[PDB]
C-alpha cells in the first residue's frame, strides 16, 4: 500500500541546502539507514506551493539554512510537489487531497515502523502547502504538535470546512501569517477568515512596504517574466521572510499584539496585554489555546530586520478657541537613551477641544527609555504669508504615552507655560514628570 | 450679469494648451452586483498622434445606468478613430486569470470633442466586448 | 534499420538553437463560407521572455474542422501563459472596420512544447473571442 506515492520526500543537510540528495521512500526502510535521521531530535517538514516553473522557489534554501542554524542536529524533510503542481492551478487545489493523504501515510508508516513521537514535527506550510498540511495530520492517528503555515491560499478554500481546508483541530497547535488579504471576500488570494488558534495579520494584510507599483506595462515589464514578477509578489513571500528573520533573531522576537479589529489597532486602544495576549510571533511563539478565533496585529520595517516597536499615545487637548478642524497632519519626534527618531509623521482627523484623542505610532530603531518629545504641527503655507497673522492654535497639558513591550505609563508633562501649540510653528517640548 | 467661474486643465510647464474630450458610458450588463472605487484605463488613437496609457477614475459603478467623466490629453490628435477600455486590477498574476471575475457589457459610447462640438458616436462591435476585470481592453470604432 | 530523415529550424547565424512549439486549432464557428490562403499572426508570452509579432500561414481554412501548423521562436521562453491570435488583412483603413467581415469562433487550443512534452491546454475565455478579420487578437490562458 505504498505504490501510489508519486511524491518523493527529500532530506537535505546543512552542507547541502540546494539539491535534494536523499529519497526517503515510504515503506522501504532502507532509506532511513542510508541517510542519517536522528530519531531523538525534532524534525520539520517543509511543504512548498504552486510554482509556474518546474523547480523549487528561491526561498526554500534560505529557509532550510536558517532552520538548521536555529536547531542543529535536527532532520529536515522536503516534498516534491513538482510533476503535479505545474498543472492548472485548480488541478493543484484538487491534488491537495492526494498530497495530504500521501503525507498522512508517510507519517503513519514512520509512527508504525519507528514509532517516532508525533509531538516533535512541524508541517511548515506555504501557499497551497498550508492547506495541504491542514488536510494532512487530520488523517494521522496521533495528531501533530505544530502545523504553522504561511499565507494560506484563499481561493477554493473559503466557504469550506475542516476536511477540505486547514482547521484548528488539524493539529495540537496552529498559527498562520495572513500577509495579504486585499480584495473582495472569497476572491483575494490570501484567506481572511481566521483559521488557527492564533492568527497574525501584519500591517493589516492590505499590502507590504518592501515593494512598489511593480508591473509598469503588460509587455514592457515582466508580469511573470521573472524580473519584476518577484516585485509583484510583494507580500506572498513576506510571510516566509518574516518567519526566517524571526528564526534567525531568536534573542529579540517581535511582539505582535492582540486586538479586536484592524481599525481598533490603528487607533491604539488595544495594546495592553495583562492576560495571555500579545504573544510572540515566529518559532518562539507561546503555545496557547483560545475559546475562539483570536486576531492580532503589528507593524514591521521594510525587509531586513523587521522587529519594530509600538508606542501608542494619548493627548489631552484642552484649549480656548472652539473651532473644530478635521484632516490635519501631526508630526512628532522622540529622543531616548539609546537612539532617537527625528521626523516621524502621523495623522489625526476630527481634532476638537476639551477632548482626549489617541493614535498608534511605530518606530524602527531601539530607543529604550524616552526623555523628551516633539509635537510640531505641519502646514502647506511654509512661507511668511502665514507666519504672522493669527493662525489656529491649541494648548497642551499632559501626555500619556505607553510603552508597548514594557508596560510603562510614563506621564509626559508640558512646561509651565511654554506650549501654545500653533500651526506652522516650532514644536512643543515635553519631559518626564510626576 | 454676475460672477462667471471657469475651469480647465494644463500640461506640466512648457506648452500647456491641453485638450478636453469628456466621455459618457451606457453601461448595460446582466450581473447586478454594484462595485465602487474602481480604476478605469482608456486610450485613444487619432489622425495626428495618439495617447497610450492615460488612466482615470470612476466610482459607484452600477448597471442599466449611464455615467460620465472628464478626460484630458496633452497631445494634438485631431480626429479620433478607435478607443481602448481596459479595466485594471491589483491581481495581475494568474490567480485571477481563470475564475469568473466581475464583468459588464458595453454598447455605445458618446465622447464629445471639446474645442469642436462633435457628438461622435462610438460603437461596440457585434459581440466582441464583454468588458471584464483583468482582461484585454475592448475596441471601438466610428459608427452610425 | 533504415535511412532516418530529420528536420529542424535555426536562427540567422550566431546562436542558432531555436525552439519548436507546434500548435493545433479546433476551429468551430457558425458561418460556413470557406476561405483559403489567409495569413494568421500570433504571439506568446512566458516566464523568461516573450515574442511579439511572429507570423505564420495556414490556407484552406474551414469550419467544424481542426488544423495544425509549425511555429518557431528564437528566444528562450520557458513556460507560456497567454497567447495572441490576431488575423491580418490588407484593408487596414476604416473601410473594412464596420461592415460585417468574415469571422469565426475559438474554443480550446492544444499547443505542444517541443523540448519538453507538455500538452498544455489553452482555453478561450467565457465569451470574449469571436475572432474576426481586421480585429484585435483573442487572448487565451492556461486552463483545465
Amino acid at each position: 500500500d505504498f505504490r501510489d506515492i508519486e511524491s518523493k520526500f527529500a532530506l537535505r543537510t546543512p552542507e547541502d541546502t540546494a539539491e535534494d540528495t536523499c529519497h526517503l521512500i515510504p515503506g522501504v526502510t532502507e532509506s532511513v539507514a542510508n541517510c542519517h535521521f536522528n530519531h531523538s531530535s525534532k524534525t520539520f517538514v517543509v511543504i512548498h506551493g504552486w510554482t509556474v516553473t518546474g523547480m523549487y522557489e528561491s526561498w526554500v534554501p534560505k529557509l532550510v539554512a536558517a532552520l538548521y542554524k536555529r536547531e542543529p542536529d535536527s532532520n529536515v524533510i522536503v516534498v516534491d510537489w513538482l510533476s503535479r503542481a505545474q498543472q492548472h492551478y485548480p488541478v493543484s487545489a484538487g491534488y491537495t487531497k492526494l498530497v495530504g493523504q500521501d503525507v498522512a501515510k508517510f507519517m503513519n508508516w514512520m509512527a508504525d515502523e519507528f514509532n517516532y513521537p508525533l509531538g516533535n514535527v512541524h508541517l511548515l506550510g506555504y501557499s497551497l502547502g498550508a492547506h495541504a498540511a491542514g488536510i494532512a495530520g487530520s488523517l494521522t492517528n496521533k495528531k501533530v504538535n505544530r502545523i504553522t503555515g504561511l499565507d494560506p491560499a484563499g481561493p477554493n478554500f473559503e466557504y469550506a470546512e475542516a476536511p477540505s481546508r486547514l482547521s484548528p483541530d488539524d493539529a495540537d497547535f496552529v498559527d498562520v501569517l495572513h500577509t495579504f488579504t486585499r480584495g473582495s471576500p472569497g476572491r483575494s488570494i490570501g484567506i481572511q477568515k481566521p483559521v488557527g488558534h492564533v492568527d497574525i495579520y501584519p500591517n493589516g494584510g492590505t499590502f507590504q512596504p518592501g515593494c512598489n507599483i511593480g508591473e509598469a506595462l503588460r509587455v514592457i515589464a515582466e508580469r511573470g517574466l521573472g524580473d519584476v514578477d518577484q516585485l509583484v509578489k510583494c507580500s506572498h513571500e513576506r510571510s516566509v521572510h518574516l518567519f526566517i528573520d524571526s528564526l534567525l533573531n531568536e534573542e529579540n522576537p517581535s511582539k505582535a499584539y492582540r486586538c479586536n479589529s484592524k481599525e481598533a489597532f490603528e487607533k491604539g486602544l488595544c495594546l495592553s496585554c495583562r492576560k495571555n495576549r500579545c504573544n510572540n510571533m515566529g518559532y518562539e511563539i507561546n503555545k496557547v489555546r483560545a475559546k475562539r478565533s483570536s486576531k492580532m496585529y503589528l507593524k514591521t520595517r521594510s525587509q531586513m530586520p523587521y522587529k519594530v516597536f509600538h508606542y501608542q499615545v494619548k493627548i489631552h487637548f484642552s484649549g480656548t478657541e472652539s473651532n473644530t478642524y478635521t484632516n490635519q497632519a501631526f508630526e512628532i519626534s522622540l529622543y531616548g537613551t539609546v537612539a532617537e527618531s527625528e521626523n516621524i509623521p502621523f495623522t489625526l482627523p476630527e481634532v476638537s477641544t476639551n477632548k482626549t484623542y489617541s493614535f498608534l505610532l511605530y518606530t524602527e530603531v531601539d530607543i529604550g527609555e524616552l526623555l523628551m518629545l516633539k509635537l510640531k504641527w505641519i502646514s502647506d503655507s511654509y512661507f511668511s504669508w502665514s507666519n504672522w497673522w493669527s493662525s489656529p492654535g491649541f494648548d497642551i497639558g499632559k501626555i500619556r504615552v505607553k510603552a508597548g513591550e514594557t508596560q510603562k505609563k510614563v506621564i509626559f508633562c508640558s512646561r509651565e507655560k511654554m506650549s501654545y501649540l500653533q500651526k506652522g510653528k516650532s514644536p512643543v517640548i515635553f519631559v518626564k514628570c510626576h
